[PDB]
């Protein structure tokens, strides 16, 4: 979806709290408010949960994509 930035796991990543997500590396989230920095809510589009997750466990899909001019 255009506008809508998508997120995926570098690595893999076990709940430490009660609100957090676990998640395996190449999972796919959406972000729903990275408020708190160093972690942010997201939605997994695997298992459909919602929970934090660290900041710098992910990157955007379009910064790891090859890309090429013509289309």
């Amino acid at each position: 979806m255009i506008g809508v930035t998508l997120f995926i796991a570098l690595y893999d990543y076990e709940a430490r709290t009660e609100d957090d997500l676990t998640f395996t590396k190449g999972e796919k989230f959406h972000i729903l408010n990275n408020t708190e920095g160093d972690w942010w809510e997201a939605r997994s589009l695997s298992s459909g949960k919602t929970g934090c997750i660290p900041s710098n466990y992910v990157a955007p899909v379009d910064s790891l994509e090859h890309h090429h001019h013509h289309h």
